[PDB]
């Protein structure tokens, strides 16, 4: 028989794929950005006006 | 009556074909040839990364 050195091997190249997310929630909710400079001002605030009844 | 020389006719080429057998499972298997001297060294084994999280 043929008693040698034992070695570990590790095969980097190929990865066990094992999770896959959709997220098609913060897809279809808008994004909006208002401008920085004028948000550091406020406090992080946009007020938007309501349809008048 | 006639009593002559008799014979044993083997149709050869005449085979019955009794099997018919199917490998799905086998086919729709994915196949991984590591490197074989690194393969020896170990006991057959490779390690595989896992997705990371």
């Amino acid at each position: 028989a043929l008693n040698e050195g034992q070695i570990v091997t590790l095969a980097v190249d190929e990865i066990i794929e094992t999770i896959s997310a959709i997220t098609p929630m913060a897809q279809k909710a808008k994004k909006y950005t208002p401008p920085a400079a004028s948000m550091q001002r406020s406090s992080n605030t946009i007020w938007m006006p309501v349809e008048q009844e």
